[PDB]
C-alpha cells in the first residue's frame, strides 16, 4: 500500500516530485484494474496540484460522492450517467487541499448489500466488502494512497478489515454529507481509507484544518477497554485470533487491558439500529422506491420491501433508545481512553457467497457517532484481519493516536 | 388564503373533486403571479392525484428543493436550468399523499441576503421577506393552499410575518434536508407556509403519517410565557404593536401570560449563531466560492468573503455554546407551555431598501431547534404584523394547538 504521510514527507523535502507521485498512481491503478475492478472510472488524465499539503496525492472517491467533472452512478443504473453540477463538500476540502481526484471508486447500488464486481486485491475470489467496495479495495491493491468512503452500517470499517487497510468513520457529522447520497441521516458519515493510521491523521488535516489532527504521535500505555458485543452474536475464530494478537501486543507494549461488558442500553441502541436506518431510507430513497422500483438493485429492493410498514412511532422509539445508549456510553470511557473490538466478523466471505459481509460488529457505533478506526492485524488463509479501535466521541484524534501506536505495538 | 383543512374535507364529502380543486389553484396563481411574482416555474398541466389525503391540494415548492420534474435554480444564474435526477424526500412525502407540485417558488440566491424580484401581496412596494420568498408570497396572495421552505436564520417564520401566512418551522430534523441545498447543516430546517396554523397539522400528518398530528384542535387557557429577546435589541413599533395585541387577546380568551427571561446561556446561543452559520457556509458552499466566486450574488458573496476566516476552533466553540444553550432552554419549558415572541423586527421593509429584513428574533430559534409558529395578528399601514409561537423541542403539535387558540382569540 502507498502511505499518504510518506508521500508528503518526500515531497516536501523536494526528495519525491508531485507530478512523480500522480505517475505511480495511475500506474498502480492501470497495474491491477483488470485484476480488482475498483473503480466506476479511472481518470488518467488526472494531474498533481501545484501547492498544499496534499499535493502529489491521488485520491479515489466512492462513487456516491457528487464530482462535478465526473459522473456519480450511485452504483445504480438508476443513474447510468448522472453528473453532478458541483463536487461535494468534502471533494473541495480534498482539491482545497491540493490533492488530485483520480478518480471514481465502485459502490454497492445506494450504498447498500448488492455486491458490486469489485475483488478483494489479497485474494481475488473473495469479496472486498461494502458498501465502500471500491475505495478499500483500491487502497488495498495499493493503487492509491487514499480514499473516500461512507458508513451506515459498517461500511467503512468492514471493507477496510476485509481488504487490510488502515481506515476511520470520524465522529458523526464532522465531515458535511453534503453531496453524498443519504442511505439513513441519523447514520450516514463519511470516512477515509489509507495504509496506516498516520496516514488518515494528515488526511484529516488537510481537509478540515482541525489543529487536534496536527502532530499527532502514538499514544502511551494506552488504557484499552475490550468489548466482544455479545449481542452482536457469535464472532468466527479468525476474528478472535486478531483480537488476542491485538491485545498481546498492547499488552507488551505498555497498554493496560481490561475486559469490559457494555451496558444493556448499548445492547439495546445496537438492537434498534436496524430500525432508525429502514425507516429513514425509505424517507430518503423515497423517490427510487416509487418512480424506479423495479431497478433498484435486488438485495436492497428486498430490504427495503420488507421494511415499508416500518411506523413513526416505533422510529421515535428506536431514536430514544438511541440516545439512552449514547448516554451510557459515555460512562464506560471513564476508566478507560478508548474500546478495542472487531472490525468485522472474520475474515472476507467469498465471492461466491453473494454477500459483502454482516455489519453487527459495526453498526452500534455509527449509531453512536464514535470515531472508529480499523487496525490491520494479521492475516488467516491469506485473508486480512483487523481490530476495531474506539475513543469516545469528539476524540478522532486519540484514536488514530491509539490506533498508531496498536500497529507499532504488532510490528514487535 | 386557500385553506387546505377547508379544501380537504370539502373534497372528502365529495362537494370538490381533485381536479376542481386544482384548477381553482392553477387559476389563483394565474390572477396574481404577474404582479406578486412569486413563482420560478408554473407547471400549468400539474394535475390532480385521485386519492391521498391531500389529492387536489396545489403545492408550492421553494426553489433550492430538489424536483425531477422541474429544475431547481438555488435562485441563482451559477444553477440556471439545473435539473436534479430526483424529487427530494419531503417532495415525495407531499407526493406519497397525493399532493400536487404545482411550481417552484422563488428563493433568494442560496437562501441568503440577495433580495429575489418577488413582491409583498399585502403591498407590492414592500418585500414579502426572505429567503422563502416566494413560498410566503404564493401562499399570502391566495394563489395555493400549501407551500414549503426552508428555515436557516428566519427564512420562514420573518417572510410569513411579512406576508400575513400561518407557517410553521418544526422541530430541527423532524423533515428530510436531503435534497435541499445546504447553506448550514447545523441550523437548515424544512418549513411550511399555509392559511392558518389546522392547516400546517394537516399538511404535517398527511406528509409524516404522525398521530401527533392526528385530532389537533385549539389549546384551552395555555401558560404562555412572554420572552422580548432584548439580546437582539428593540423592535420597530409595529412588531411590540402586534405583540401587544396578542397577548391581551390571549389572556382575554383565557390564557395565563407572564413575562419571562431567557437564560444567560440562551442568550449567548443567539450571539453565536452567526458563527456557525458562517463556518459552515464556507464548506457547504465550497464549490461555488471557489469555482464561481465572481457568480455568486453580491450580497452572499460579500458575507463569505468576510467569513473565509473563521476559523475550527471558534467554531466547535460556537456549536458548544450553542448545546448549553439547548438544554436550559428545555428548562424554561418545566414552567410554561410556549413561548410567545416577535416574527419580525416590524413590517416588511420598502423594496427600495433591498433587504429580505432582519433575521435577528429568528435565528435563535432555528439553532435551539424549537418547533416555530407564525401567527398574524394584525396590520400597520396596510402592512401584516404576526407574532411568534414556541413549544418544547419535539412538541410541534402544541405549539400548532396554541397558535389556532391565539387565532381564535384574535378574532375573538
Amino acid at each position: 500500500m502507498i502511505s499518504l504521510a510518506d508521500l508528503q514527507r518526500r515531497i516536501e523535502t523536494g526528495e519525491l516530485s508531485p507530478n512523480a507521485a500522480i505517475a505511480q498512481s495511475h500506474a498502480a491503478i492501470e497495474a491491477r484494474e483488470k485484476e480488482v475492478h475498483a473503480f466506476v472510472r479511472h481518470d488518467k488524465s488526472a494531474r498533481a496540484q501545484a501547492s498544499g499539503p496534499l499535493r502529489g496525492i491521488a485520491v479515489g472517491i466512492k462513487d456516491i460522492i457528487d464530482t462535478a467533472n465526473m459522473p456519480t452512478e450511485m452504483g445504480s443504473e438508476i443513474y447510468r450517467g448522472w453528473q453532478p453540477r458541483s463536487d461535494a463538500p468534502v471533494v473541495m476540502m480534498l482539491k482545497r487541499a491540493g490533492a488530485t481526484i483520480i478518480g471514481k471508486t465502485t459502490t454497492t447500488a445506494f450504498a447498500s448489500r448488492d455486491p458490486t464486481a469489485t475483488l478483494n486485491p489479497h485474494n481475488t475470489g473473495h469479496s472486498p466488502g461494502g458498501s465502500s467496495s471500491g475505495s478499500a479495495a483500491a487502497v488495498g491493491a495499493g493503487m492509491i494512497p487514499l480514499a473516500l468512503g461512507t458508513q451506515t452500517g459498517g461500511c467503512v470499517i468492514r471493507p477496510a478489515a476485509y481488504c487490510g487497510t488502515a481506515a476511520i468513520k470520524p465522529s458523526f457529522r464532522m465531515l458535511p454529507t453534503v453531496g453524498v447520497k443519504c442511505y439513513s441521516w441519523a447514520l450516514d458519515t463519511v470516512g477515509l481509507f489509507g495504509a496506516r493510521a498516520e496516514d488518515l491523521a494528515r488526511g484529516l488535516l488537510a481537509m478540515t484544518g482541525r489543529s487536534e489532527f496536527s502532530g499527532i504521535v502514538p499514544a502511551k500505555a494506552p488504557r484499552i477497554g475490550v468489548v466482544r458485543q455479545e449481542f452482536a452474536g457469535a464472532v468466527e475464530p479468525a476474528a478472535e485470533q486478531g483480537l488476542q494478537a491485538a491485545i498481546k501486543a498492547a499488552e507488551r507494549a505498555g497498554a493496560s487491558v481490561q475486559a469490559i461488558d457494555l451496558p444493556e442500553a448499548v445492547h439495546e441502541a445496537w438492537r434498534i439500529h436496524p430500525i432508525i436506518q429502514d425507516f429513514e431510507a425509505h424517507r430518503a430513497l423515497a423517490w427510487e422506491f416509487s418512480e424506479h422500483h423495479d431497478e433498484i438493485a435486488p438485495m436492497l429492493r428486498a430490504s427495503l420491501d420488507a421494511t415499508v410498514g416500518l411506523t413513526p412511532k416505533e422510529y421515535d422509539e428506536a431514536r430514544r433508545i438511541g440516545r439512552r445508549g449514547r448516554r451510557e456510553l459515555g460512562e464506560v470511557f471513564e476508566g478507560v481512553d478508548v474500546l478495542l473490538t472487531y472490525s468485522a466478523p472474520g475474515t472476507a466471505p467469498a465471492k461466491a457467497l453473494a454477500s459483502t459481509g454482516d455489519p453487527r460488529y459495526n453498526r452500534l457505533w455509527t449509531l453512536m457517532g464514535n470515531p472508529c478506526v480499523n487496525v490491520p492485524v494479521l492475516k488467516v488463509g491469506g485473508l486480512p484481519i483487523g481490530v476495531q479501535v474506539i475513543a469516545r466521541f469528539g476524540n478522532d484524534a486519540h484514536a488514530l493516536a491509539t490506533a498508531w501506536f496498536l500497529e507499532d505495538a504488532l510490528a514487535k
